[PDB]
């Protein structure tokens, strides 16, 4: 499969390069998920003057070294074939018509419309099995002239064919045989989105990428990663080509040859990925979908689900898909981390956070949930506490999903605590940072730093006299965020305050030998980004909050959670959008799993859910994964 790509002369000098094949990209336990398959092509170029009775004995001797497909075969096609495939049948055929054309009376056009009018029925069926192979042949080798190429065979050329072929080109003026390399998915759709596109060869670098591929040394002529895992790890799977040196001289005879590299294959890129997760994650992800869309919930056009592992950044799984009215799914893993969605709750345990850094709210700070009453009528509730006045913990809060206790915590923020009948502070600038700086330092906000091209870090609004954005801030619905980002911050929260930059990537092996891995060249790193500024005690607290909203009676997550295989802890959200102007809710869910030691973390994000007064527990699709992740 070595096309060359290169010939640089000098000091009557060519140098001529020669590809090599591309590395291969393996899970975290070495299965193959992207491959190099051969494929090879049978082809033909016609010249100025090759006659159409000589490409018909170059085909006949083809049809004893491959096998044809014979559709793309024209009626045309057949007609004009018969003519030759019997000439004193077509003699025959056009008795009186010969005598008209020989006086001058018809041309030779009107003599030939009307044969190829005068059968088609009875003796077209003349025509043996072998006639329509060389016919398929033929058909092919009359595409376009000059020195193009038109292919013959191109899929199922098989080896036997290859070599009867390659061995007769001596024999088969105009035939030519090439060999290539394609990439090959033994897991099929699975996460191909993820793992992008080489270019197509036909293709070489692309419009839009070229110049920053030619300022790198390549050529036009070269197959590149376009996107995603084979861009982002392009010139570690790329090889170093065979670079050949010849001096010559005179009329053209080589006196010196010098290899000066003699290749090598690409090395082997090895993902965090465990694919049997990954099927598993989206098995459970389609049965999820169908189960809510069951219980009404057919708006719904969005499910995206992270795994990682929280102590070091691995991405486990990563799925999404998008839902059509009828149920339809189109495969979307790249929404985890370049598609950003109003979250609602789930990142109150951040806004705790800053609310302790800011010294704006203490550790254990109880403070009364109650609807609040803002100047001229404006009123502000929690949803689990829209008629009463209930005193609560900051970590009941997380319970609960208080809303007023983060629009309490966050006018405290903004130097203006709560008063009922208060008119909103005039200039929120000032709290708006500090509140984006606390959520930045769990990942909410920036780029988690995925080894990915494209992540987006959310659309982030100004914030400078809208206090009712900035209330909104603090319970997620204002500034949006990707499934990755919430997964960063969940998994923050798990592991002590460290946030870690998410990875797919986990080591590069330096391959060197056919199928066989060969040692190990570089571990991919997740690395801390921060610490959060926090002590240990305010962390234990949002841990604590945590594991209330999935254990205690009261928790929103108890439904989905409280029984999972290990103890698990998390938060969820519910955000209140509109799609065509009809009532919708975002659902979010982020946890990790075992609360004492985390393992593994998630997000999951439902978009344009039914307004819940029948409260779907799309969270299942966490207690599912939990459970299947710790099975033994």
């Amino acid at each position: 499969g070595s096309h060359y790509k290169q010939l640089i002369k000098n000091d009557e000098n060519i140098t001529v390069n020669e590809s090599v094949p591309r590395g291969r990209i393996l899970d975290r336990n070495g299965k193959v998920l992207v491959d190099n398959a051969s494929k090879m092509s049978i082809t033909y170029t016609r010249n100025r003057k090759t006659s159409q009775k000589e490409m018909l004995n170059t085909a006949k001797k083809l049809t004893d070294l491959i096998k044809m497909d014979t559709d793309k075969i024209t009626e045309r096609d057949k007609k004009d074939f018969w003519i030759q495939m019997y000439p004193s049948s077509a003699k025959k055929l056009m008795r009186k018509e010969q005598l008209m054309l020989e006086d001058g009376s018809i041309s030779q056009d009107q003599f030939d419309t009307q044969l190829r009018d005068k059968i088609g029925k009875k003796q077209l069926k003349q025509l043996t099995k072998k006639d329509l192979q060389v016919l398929a042949i033929y058909r092919e080798m009359n595409a376009g002239s000059t020195l193009d190429p038109q292919t013959i065979k191109n899929e199922d050329v098989s080896e036997k064919e290859y070599a009867a072929v390659s061995q007769q080109l001596s024999k088969l003026p105009g035939v030519n045989t090439t060999m290539d390399w394609d990439r090959k998915y033994p897991y099929g759709d699975t996460l191909r989105g993820i793992f992008g596109d080489v270019s197509t060869s036909t293709e070489g670098i692309p419009k839009e990428l070229t110049e920053q591929y030619l300022s790198k040394g390549y050529s036009r002529n070269d197959r590149v990663g376009k996107s995603y895992l084979e861009y982002q790890y392009e010139d570690v799977l790329k090889g170093t080509k065979k670079q050949m040196k010849y001096t010559t001289d005179k009329s053209g005879r080589v006196i010196s040859s010098e290899v000066l590299n003699p290749g090598s294959r690409g090395h082997d890129l090895q993902l965090t990925i465990d694919i049997d997760l990954q099927k598993k994650v989206e098995s459970l992800l389609e049965k999820q979908i169908s189960k809510l869309r069951s219980q009404g919930a057919k708006d719904m056009d969005n499910a995206l689900m992270v795994v990682q592992n929280p102590k070091n950044g691995d991405i486990l799984a990563i799925a999404g898909k998008q839902i059509d009215k009828q149920g339809k799914l189109k495969d979307y893993d790249i929404g985890n981390f370049t598609a950003q969605y109003t979250v609602g709750s789930s990142v109150k345990g951040g806004t705790l956070l800053a609310g302790y850094q800011n010294k704006a709210i203490n550790v254990g700070e109880t403070m009364v949930d109650e609807p609040l009453k803002f100047q001229g009528g404006l009123t502000k509730r929690s949803y689990f506490n829209k008629n009463g006045h209930v005193s609560i913990d900051d970590k009941q809060a997380l319970m609960h999903s208080s809303n007023v206790y983060m629009f309490k915590t966050a006018l405290k923020l903004a130097g203006d605590p709560y008063t009922s009948g208060m008119s909103l502070p005039n200039n929120i600038a000032d709290a708006g940072r500090k509140l984006r700086k606390g959520l930045n330092q769990v990942g909410l906000g920036l780029k988690t730093g995925i080894d990915l091209p494209n992540e987006t870090p959310g659309q982030i609004e100004p914030l400078t006299n809208n206090p009712g954005n900035y209330l909104d801030l603090a319970i997620g619905q204002y500034d949006t965020y990707t499934p990755l980002q919430l997964s960063q911050y969940v998994s923050t929260i798990a592991n002590d305050g460290y946030r870690i930059q998410p990875h797919i990537g986990l080591s590069i092996y330096e391959s060197t030998n056919k199928d066989e891995t060969g040692p190990l060249k570089r571990k991919i790193k997740g690395n801390v980004l921060n610490k959060v500024n926090n002590s240990n005690d305010e962390i234990k607290e949002v841990q604590e909050g945590f594991k209330m909203a999935f254990n205690e009676k009261q928790g929103t997550g108890y439904a989905s959670f409280r029984n999972t295989v290990v103890p698990s802890a998390g938060k969820t959200g519910t955000a209140e959008v509109f799609q065509d102007g009809e009532p919708r809710v975002n659902s979010t869910y982020i946890g990790y799993a075992p609360v004492d030691d985390p393992k593994l973390s998630f997000s999951i994000v439902y978009t344009n859910q039914p307004v819940p007064p029948p409260w779907l527990n799309g969270g299942d699709l966490g207690r599912d994964v939990i459970n299947y992740y710790f099975k033994d």
